[PDB]
């Protein structure tokens, strides 16, 4: 009973944030082992930030000018490199709580939860889709920088994001835990826009079945189509077109609603062209596109970690 | 930039999370000192939920009847009692991961974050408000109960909630700390519901804000009213009359968006009148109650702990 959009729990990686400081410049860091990890324009100041040579801005510092400091305890930095558009700073001391971890690239339409950090202290959780024009739509005000996303595989940390900065539209980018930003942003505070959104269609569809479980029927019709043309509406509506992959994946869903996929993409398309007409689903008087169909496999089938 | 449905981090309740078992019954439990606290629906065949007389069911049981579990380490119970609804179990070893803490009963339209647990591991954490008619909109599975809701001010945990039952509407009703129910619901599968639900309407209003410094503001109008015609609205649209201290609790963002209180009272009059138009407010088709003022101020004010 209930449908939420739920985060992860935040523990593991609460002990793995510390604050660092370069200069004037205060920003989130990562420590994982003997390394954390930053967005490199910590090393900026408000000048440089317009258009910043980070090789020759990083060239003028040294290990002491970076101040990293886990609660109030200050960690020696004894050696820096950058990676991308991240800065790995080695510490003499390795974190006693690294948890098991992986760096993961995550895929666009695919879902994570943030740790809102600012001076190094967790703020607040909440969960995230990265949109297919590679943003996000978060919770970040400045000092955010260098919080990060992640998924919990029972005891694997999976780390997929950094936040870097946010775009004029409000929405987020950010960088892998390589340093290679999702989409096509650089760190410069220049024109920067994306692309054209889609719906992530493969997440609606979950999203009405997750409906159906919870008690949400009205909007069931009594038609069925045919993939192609229900993608002949999809692409009026700015949806990703669905493929036979999205089909196989919505398959567990399906079976346990006895609701075949082509006959819920029926029921999509009166939504797209007739609306919701002031009625809700699942309590949103719109179409959410930000849960997996996996998110909503666990969230009805009570997994834990 | 953003604003988000955002949780407490989780951490600190993580580690008070142990998982209780009496016969076949298996729930959650929250091991703070040397007492662990549940539900006290444990002790409880399937039989006698039905009309359960708790008082001549626990008397069959002694402590060596509770198996508690933190981990794969098993607790030693060396004593019981029953408070109102909750069992609390008095255990040998106190919890080393024992957090500041305290119990605090909240008011309705009040808001806390909920870790989510089955068999004593989170499974995820949501934020939720207290409605008037003391239920709560969450994602709770069976396994479910046991798992509890709380504040962070800075180190202090304040828990308001614990989780027992589901009602027919699919919401939620459960108690404080000390066993109580929020609202007039009883622990017996019987038939029960609850109020009409209100919208809090302060609540509404201080998602108005943090919209406009999001830079939504389609829904500014040029009028204002008086809180009584206000109020007259309100009424026909089952919100709940809104008070001068609710007022002066609105004073801050009214600060900061240089907008008097009644002046978006007459913006959320024409939205109640006249709908939204297919518009959306901070990417929400309807109108949102469960953000405190203080949930506003603290998100648009990056505070952490
Ligand atoms: C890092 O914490 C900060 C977070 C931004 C600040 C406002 N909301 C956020 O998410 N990011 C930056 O300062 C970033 C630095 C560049 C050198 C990458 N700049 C940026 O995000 O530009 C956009 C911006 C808009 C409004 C205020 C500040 C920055
Ligand atoms: C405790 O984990 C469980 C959680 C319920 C189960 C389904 N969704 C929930 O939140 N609560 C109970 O089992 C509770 C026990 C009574 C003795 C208090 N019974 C209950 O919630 O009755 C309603 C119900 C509806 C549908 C399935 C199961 C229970």
């Amino acid at each position: 009973s209930g449908f939420r959009k739920m985060a992860f729990p935040s523990g593991k990686v609460e002990g793995c944030m510390v604050q660092v400081t370069c200069g004037t410049t205060t920003l989130n860091g990562l420590w994982l082992d003997d390394v954390v990890y930053c967005p490199r324009h910590v090393i900026c100041t408000s000048e440089d930030m317009l258009n910043p040579n980070y090789e020759d801005l990083l060239i003028r510092k040294s290990n002491h000018n970076f101040l990293v400091q886990a609660g109030n305890v200050q960690l020696r930095v004894i050696g820096h490199s950058m990676q991308n558009c991240v800065l790995k700073l080695k510490v003499d001391t390795a974190n006693p709580k690294t948890p098991k971890y992986k760096f993961v690239r995550i895929q666009p339409g695919q879902t994570f939860s943030v740790l809102a950090c600012y001076n190094g202290s967790p703020s607040g959780v909440y969960q995230c889709a990265m949109r297919p024009n590679f943003t996000i739509k978060g919770s970040f005000l400045n000092g955010s920088c260098g919080s990060v996303g992640f998924n919990i595989d029972y005891d694997c940390v999976s780390f997929c994001y950094m936040h870097h900065m946010r775009l004029p539209t409000g929405v987020h980018a950010g960088t892998d835990l390589e340093g290679n930003f999702y989409g096509p942003f650089v760190d410069r505070q220049t024109a920067q826009a994306a692309g054209t959104d889609t719906t992530i269609t493969v997440n609606v569809l979950a999203w009405l079945y997750a409906a159906v479980i919870n008690g949400d029927r009205w909007f069931l019709n009594r038609f069925t189509t045919t993939l192609n043309d229900f993608n002949l509406v999809a692409m009026k509506y700015n949806y990703e077109p669905l493929t036979q992959d999205h089909v196989d994946i919505l398959g567990p869903l399906s079976a346990q609603t006895g609701i075949a996929v082509l006959d819920m993409c029926a029921s999509l398309k009166e939504l797209l062209q007739n609306g919701m007409n002031g009625r809700t689903i699942l309590g949103s008087a719109l179409l959410e596109d930000e849960f997996t169909p996996f998110d909503v496999v666990r969230q009805c089938s009570g997994v834990t970690f």
